[PDB]
């Protein structure tokens, strides 16, 4: 039989064991010849498994690259000019990977050239709150000064901002022990914590969704029209450049002025982490230079599409796409993913093979340029929009498979939780101690949901991956999922070695996942979601679901406005028609819930209708005119933080006027903003809920 | 048998009188009771008529009345500011009518309130070019001055938004006979001209596909946010009032100044039509006074939506709709339309209690508000947007079906030509000298094809019509049809009683269509057009006539800036990449019509794959980033003309770019902008293109 068994007994933790290997021996860095070698192999192999047709999608985006003849560093400089101290100018490669050639040094991608002098002002985490506290409370300015910031809490690209907007005339990031030195475990490669060496490379744009930063809108083909520089879209002003922690002790040791206003400002190196400006009076008279001459280069990417055509609704697309990019080897992030979809593809050609086809039309992609802002997804997307709009049913991420080997992380549309628990119900726990269970069981045990009772958590999508532009522009269902650490055993997020040449083969193998079976696990959950996203009659969502979270996201931002009681009196703030509509989409998915389970089976059309109606529902959320300044932040349920990429935020439209609302000097023209968010959000939700109305 | 024929059998020329003249005994202004009353009639005889819901939709929306008790009106004043002259109060009524009450006097809807004073200077028909000669050719100067233009060759909107740019301090419209009275014809009642005592009503807004004013993008229902005056869309910055030729002459004739510049200049009445500014040396200190009293005001109006449910396709909509409202009696504009879908809604319904149902969905539209805007229309489609392009078929437009009596007009997408021919075949010729042979016969013969012989001319989709938010904003294949007069006979646009108290029942009874043939034809080719579109089980698109108008689109455009050629060398500004998509669109289209015509017909799901892709081609030419500055334009290939909303013009984005490119300061810019709008409309026509190839 060819049922999601046979497609799941298929898969081998041995297979993407030796994928891993193959994948992480040399550096494919987006726009370079390993990438394209590696994309050329890849597609040879798609074919190989037996899909319908594998092809390269190649476009010319900005990337950005370290001049190999004239290395970025950061000096501290005395009263003469003189560079009595320098920050290394790569990291300590690890044993055996020694002679390498073609790892890129840590450098800040799209950073500007330049090489600013000046007085050091540590900004904590340079986070939103980092910058109230400096400006407002300790009245610390960072204008012409070099701010240093820990890495950490939110993504690089939103701390550059805010060192930006607060003045700042160059950024130095660094990995604090506190947040990339698990205690009691050893440093590569004796353990998987980052040595004093290790540096976390990372673009710091600001792109807000629009892929290519020449291109916003369109494909970056061969004819494309490109902005000029000065009007990129995402560029950061000012120079940055990211340094380990015996660099940053050399930097932090000698600061002066103000001391850290409370302990949630110390990291854990042996320095006051005094906020400054400036070094301690002995050293008053010293400054810090950065040397940044990285050049903005457009460069040729290739994405790899894999077609598996369906055999009843081939005009119906479900996407498992996650990038092959990597900064150094990418021995988790991404080839712990890459590794779990090409044996995805292996188990669906076997069945292809036996004369199985999936219900609707499969599509596997390999993106490119990833890590310079999700760039090949997000042409690729631009290019197809309208094939994907009208016909795509999910996309499927898979990055990272590990990120630690505690439990399951999902974080997906609200349409797919059902899905997922019935899923990982049928899946068998990797877990030590739970030898027997099902993986639902686990997950629930090790990571309950703060809500239900005897239910696993499952978050919002955030940002900093290649679901963006199909989720938050789009409009796609869109889900994730990868084995994660116990947050309970250290605070920090994700891996120490995140972006640094010390994520390797060897990293994974000895230290995450010897026997490859959280691998295995991660390739059963995304290869099963896809499995039955694209062969059930039904689609595998459930609108109720979507209303049952829209009240509480409802209850949520109408508890922030009710901090300013005042204000919704004197401007009459009523989140009313909010309330309203949520209560009408969770009577209209109740009624359309009954139909679907009641519906004549016998008949297509109706299946089919019903089908679009649950293909269209997170269509629904799309407001064509986008959200307030970020035209490709689209959905109106859901947005990256404006603080933060990484993390989601629900209402957004409505959040962001509310936020730091009692600063703004114009109170009447603040809330009444806020009222027009509240009359977008009531409507978009009343207009998603008519789409599963009777349609006449 | 129930087939078209039996639904075009069942139309009566009788019954399209009797609702005709039901339709047009009081005035039907928008926002008045009387209109209120008409929605609740017309929806109590849809339901009579056998469809399966009729509802109205309501919004509040910005309005324009006049005040009753401080009339608009227009001055000469002498030195001593005494008012020597003054134009009407109100159109002189017609017989029988000289008791009927609320008559709206003559107005321009939205003009702000003022009462300017100064000298005249005329404008010619106010056109982009008209101003081009004033400014640059004759040097005159039109700030701070009122500008008299005649009515006449480009929607008054636009006419007001030029003199507004020209720095004018208020506008006067008149009716010069020149194009409104055609030689030979006596004035109402005893012939279809108009009298000098006659006036267009229109509104003078530059909305942009936008509706309501006060809520571009959302519908203005009870909970909307209402943007300020100050911020509302498209409304004048100064007075603006219209006059008839009697009225006119007391102005014009005191005109000095400069001649006219040419003979294009003059009109028909016994003036110099001197440009001005102001009056010859013996009134030279005579001025003119406008006092514009008009209020601006949030008014309910109401839409009647009626429904017909599909029996296979139920979630397919095909929509016929057109306005209910009017200036005053509504004679021809909007009541010959609305009639007609009356008597199509009863037939439909006669089919349906005999137990027929169309294949799809039909909707019945009757908008309010259209007069100000096309806001009845558009609300209802900012509410349905997302039903609407998800499952929206085609919208058939029914606006005035009779401006003259010598031939069919049809302005269409593309995809509809071939429906058009084939249907228009089928039908019979009510023009006499026709007898017994075919519509298509008598229409090509009288207005044969520019480009193919044997052909009928069909034209583009302008605007100023209810299909705008559905074509231009959302991308639904879009047509409208009516009769016409003889462009050789008499060049003017329209009918001259257009917007008049004396567009009545007797003007059309008496002499335009005394036997309701010309309106039964017209019931016949939009209730044939529905009918088709509802019922076929392929939809009657056809791609390939796409692929032709590109074509010649692309040649036109191409040809335009070949008037540059040294700029076109300077620049590197290759078309090429167009004309390779349009070649791409042209082959793709071909072969997508072998498979339609070979397909498995026994396959319903390859079927609707391929009516999905029919469906979603014209949605293909949408660009969700809109025009530059008009975001609510989003068809690549149509939009407004920039300086006619009535004419269509085609690739607009290039055309803008284009248009008086060698007075643009910086060339280099004005260029960059033609080769960006070249990228845009390449990429968006093979992206159109690649909806048709084959889907996996
Ligand atoms: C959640 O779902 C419910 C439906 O169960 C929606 O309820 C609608 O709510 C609006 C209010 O926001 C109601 O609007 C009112 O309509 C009255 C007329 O309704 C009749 O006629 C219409 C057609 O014109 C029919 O569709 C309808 O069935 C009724 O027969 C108006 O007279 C009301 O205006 C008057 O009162 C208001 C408030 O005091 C004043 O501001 C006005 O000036 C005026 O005096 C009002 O417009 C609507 O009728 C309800 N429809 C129903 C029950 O079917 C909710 O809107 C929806 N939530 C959201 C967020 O969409
Ligand atoms: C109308 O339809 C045709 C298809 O019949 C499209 O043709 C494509 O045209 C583009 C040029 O605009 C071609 O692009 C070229 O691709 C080369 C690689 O192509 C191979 O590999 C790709 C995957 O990466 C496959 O899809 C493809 O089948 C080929 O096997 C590049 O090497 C070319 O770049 C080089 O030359 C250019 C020009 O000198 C330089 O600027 C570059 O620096 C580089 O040296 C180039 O990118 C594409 O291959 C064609 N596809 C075909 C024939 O299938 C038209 O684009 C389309 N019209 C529009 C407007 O879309
Ligand atoms: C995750 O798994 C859960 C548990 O299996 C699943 O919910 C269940 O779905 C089934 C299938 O829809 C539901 O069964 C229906 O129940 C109603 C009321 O009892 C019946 O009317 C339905 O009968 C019709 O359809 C049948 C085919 O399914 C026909 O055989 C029959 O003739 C009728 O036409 C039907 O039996 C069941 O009630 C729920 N159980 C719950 C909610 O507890 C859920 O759908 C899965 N989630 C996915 C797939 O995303
Ligand atoms: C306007 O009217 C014209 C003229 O009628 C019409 O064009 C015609 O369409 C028919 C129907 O598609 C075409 O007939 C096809 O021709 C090809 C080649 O000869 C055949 O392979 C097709 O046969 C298949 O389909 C049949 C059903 O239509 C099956 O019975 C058969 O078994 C095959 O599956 C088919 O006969 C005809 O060639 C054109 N004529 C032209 C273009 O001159 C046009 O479509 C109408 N426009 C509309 C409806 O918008
Ligand atoms: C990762 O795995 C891939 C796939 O197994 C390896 O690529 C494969 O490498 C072999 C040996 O170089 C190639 O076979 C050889 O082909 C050449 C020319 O066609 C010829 O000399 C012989 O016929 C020989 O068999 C094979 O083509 C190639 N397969 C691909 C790319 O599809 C790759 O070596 C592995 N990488 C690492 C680091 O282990
Ligand atoms: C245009 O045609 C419509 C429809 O025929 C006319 O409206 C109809 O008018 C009649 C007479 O006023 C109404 O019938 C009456 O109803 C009232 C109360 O229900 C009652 O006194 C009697 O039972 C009587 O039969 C009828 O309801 C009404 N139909 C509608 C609106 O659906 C209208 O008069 C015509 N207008 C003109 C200008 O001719
Ligand atoms: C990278 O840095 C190198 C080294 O300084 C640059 O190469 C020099 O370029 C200048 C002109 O700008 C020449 O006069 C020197 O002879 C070059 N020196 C060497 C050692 O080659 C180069 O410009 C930079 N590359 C970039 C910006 O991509
Ligand atoms: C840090 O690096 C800089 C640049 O390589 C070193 O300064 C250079 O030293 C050489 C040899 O003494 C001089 O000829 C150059 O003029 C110097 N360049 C600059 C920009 O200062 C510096 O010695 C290094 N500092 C340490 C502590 O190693
Ligand atoms: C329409 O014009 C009338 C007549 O001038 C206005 O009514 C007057 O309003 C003023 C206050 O603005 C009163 O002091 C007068 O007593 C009113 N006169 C009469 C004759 O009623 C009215 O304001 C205007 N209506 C609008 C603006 O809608
Ligand atoms: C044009 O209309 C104006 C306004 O009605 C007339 O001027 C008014 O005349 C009365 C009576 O003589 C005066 O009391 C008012 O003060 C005048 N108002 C203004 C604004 O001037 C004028 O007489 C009319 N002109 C003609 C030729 O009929
Ligand atoms: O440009 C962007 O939006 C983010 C690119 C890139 N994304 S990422 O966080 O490294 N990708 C992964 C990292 C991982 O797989 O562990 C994630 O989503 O967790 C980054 O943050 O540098
Ligand atoms: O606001 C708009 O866009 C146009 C509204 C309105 N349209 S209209 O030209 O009068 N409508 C008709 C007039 C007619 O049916 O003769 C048309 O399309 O020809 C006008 O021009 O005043
Ligand atoms: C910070 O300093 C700069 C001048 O060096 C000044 O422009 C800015 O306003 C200052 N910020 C404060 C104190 O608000
Ligand atoms: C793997 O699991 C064990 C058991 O909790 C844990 O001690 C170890 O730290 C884990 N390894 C990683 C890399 O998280
Ligand atoms: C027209 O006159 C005004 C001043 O009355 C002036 O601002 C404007 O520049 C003039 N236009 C010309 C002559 O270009
Ligand atoms: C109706 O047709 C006749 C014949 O050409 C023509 O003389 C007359 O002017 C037409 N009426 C109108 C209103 O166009
Ligand atoms: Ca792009
Ligand atoms: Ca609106
Ligand atoms: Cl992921
Ligand atoms: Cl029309
Ligand atoms: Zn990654
Ligand atoms: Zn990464
Ligand atoms: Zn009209
Ligand atoms: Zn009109």
């Amino acid at each position: 039989k060819h049922n999601m068994k046979a497609f799941l007994d298929e898969l081998k933790a041995e297979n993407i064991k030796k994928f891993l290997y193959n994948f992480t021996q040399i550096p494919h860095l987006a726009g370079t010849e390993q990438n394209f070698q590696l994309a050329k192999q890849i597609q040879s192999q798609w074919k190989e498994f037996g899909l319908d047709s594998v092809e390269l999608a190649h476009y010319d985006v900005l990337l950005s690259y370290p001049n190999k003849t004239h290395p970025n560093y950061i000096s501290i400089i005395n009263e003469d000019g003189n560079e009595i101290f320098n920050t290394s100018l790569f990291e300590p490669p690890p044993p055996g990977y020694e002679n390498v050639s073609d790892i890129v040094p840590p450098f800040s991608a799209f950073s500007p050239q330049g090489m600013p002098e000046g007085d050091l002002v540590y900004v904590n985490y340079a986070r939103t709150e980092d910058f109230f506290k400096l400006e407002r409370d300790m009245k610390i300015n960072c204008s012409g000064k070099i701010v240093i910031a820990r890495y950490g809490k939110v993504f690089r690209g939103n701390k550059v901002k805010n060192a930006q907007l607060a003045g700042a005339k160059g950024v130095i990031l660094y990995s604090d022990p506190a947040d990339y030195f698990a205690p009691g475990v050893k440093s590569y490669p004796d353990g998987w914590n980052l040595p004093g060496g290790g540096v976390q490379r990372g673009n710091i744009l600001n792109l807000n969704g629009a892929g290519d930063p020449l291109t916003p809108g369109y494909p970056a083909n061969e004819y494309a029209y490109r902005r000029g520089i000065a009007e990129a879209v995402g560029l950061p002003s000012i120079p940055v450049h990211p340094i380990g922690y015996y660099d940053a002790q050399k930097l932090l040791e000698k600061m002066g002025g103000s001391a850290p206003p409370d302990s949630s400002w110390r990291g854990s190196l042996k320095v006051p982490y005094n906020v400054g400006p400036g070094f301690t009076g002995n050293f008053s008279t010293q400054k810090v230079k950065m040397h940044i001459h990285s050049t903005n280069e457009v460069t040729r990417i290739y994405n790899v599409i894999g077609t598996l055509r369906g055999a009843v609704e081939p005009d119906r697309y479900v996407i498992l796409g996650g990038h092959r990019d990597s900064w150094v080897f990418g021995g988790i992030d991404p080839q712990s993913g890459a590794a779990v979809v090409h044996e995805i593809v292996r188990s669906f050609g076997t069945l292809k093979k036996e004369g199985w086809r999936p219900r609707r039309t499969i599509l596997f992609a390999s993106w490119d340029a990833m890590e310079f802002g999700l760039l090949g997804s997000t042409e690729w997307a631009e290019e197809n929009s309208r094939l994907l709009q009208e016909r795509g049913v999910a996309y499927i991420n898979a990055d990272s498979s590990i990120e630690g080997n505690y439990t399951l992380r999902v974080d997906c549309t609200p349409l797919m939780y059902s899905l997922v628990h019935n899923l990982t119900k049928e899946l068998k726990s990797p877990d030590e101690g739970f030898e027997g269970k099902s993986l639902y069981e686990s997950w629930t045990k090790k990571s309950p949901s703060p809500e239900f009772s005897g239910m696993p958590r499952i978050s919002k999508l955030g940002s900093g991956n290649d679901f963006e532009v199909f989720f938050q522009r789009l409009g796609i269902a869109s889900g994730r999922a990868r084995y994660t650490k116990n947050w309970e055993t250290n605070k920090f997020s994700g891996y120490p070695l995140y972006h640094s040449v010390y994520e390797t083969y060897e990293l994974v193998e000895k230290f995450y996942d010897p026997m490859f079976k959280y691998h295995l696990t991660v390739a059963q959950v995304r290869g099963g979601m896809v499995f039955e996203l694209a062969n059930s009659i039904v689609l595998p969502f459930d609108c109720r679901d979507y209303a049952v979270v829209l009240r509480k996201y409802a209850d949520k931002i109408y508890s922030i406005s009710m901090k300013h009681p005042q204000e919704m009196k004197t401007y009459s703030v009523s989140f009313d028609s909010l309330f309203s509509a949520v209560k009408n989409f969770t009577e209209i998915a109740s009624k359309f819930s009954e139909r679907l389970q009641d519906f004549d089976k016998s008949n297509p059309i109706v299946l089919r209708m019903m089908n679009d109606q649950l293909m269209f529902l997170e269509r629904a959320f799309i407001d064509p005119l986008g959200l307030p300044d970020r035209p490709f932040y689209r959905h109106v349920i859901y947005a990256p933080s404006s603080h933060n990429k990484y993390a989601g935020e629900s209402f957004p439209g409505i959040y962001d006027a509310l936020f730091d609302i009692e600063s703004k000097v114009d109170p009447s023209k603040a809330w009444g903003e806020v009222k027009r968010q509240i009359y977008v959000a009531a409507f978009t939700v009343q207009a998603a809920a008519e789409t599963l109305s009777e349609v006449a």
